[PDB]
């Protein structure tokens, strides 16, 4: 499948990221079984990426673009939008569906 976006808390409902803007997010990344493999919250530093530059997985590029500033959402991402058949050795297994808890803090 693609990316599914399920709201956890609403944002402003008006400000959506455009290509080339820097998204500032806090995120927690989990496997489908619930195992956490990455989290900006445990590092206490938000993660920044520029939308449209393929600095993140495809599911993030398409999922975060559907979020408004201040929204917290659950993104469910199929492997084709993720680390695919290869996965990531020792971190993400092959053909893994990933779940991300993502809060869009601001755009730069």
């Amino acid at each position: 499948m693609g990316v599914q976006v399920e709201t956890i808390s609403p944002g402003d409902g008006r400000t959506f990221p455009k290509r080339g803007q820097t998204c500032v997010v806090h995120y927690t990344g989990m496997l489908e079984d619930g195992k956490k493999f990455d989290s900006s919250r445990d590092r206490n530093k938000p993660f920044k990426f520029m939308l449209g530059k393929q600095e993140v997985i495809r599911g993030w590029e398409e999922g975060v673009a559907q979020m408004s500033v201040g929204q917290r959402a659950k993104l469910t991402i199929s492997p084709d939008y993720a680390y695919g058949a290869t996965g990531h050795p020792g971190i993400i297994p092959p053909h893994a569906t990933l779940v991300f808890d993502v809060e869009l803090l601001k755009l730069e």
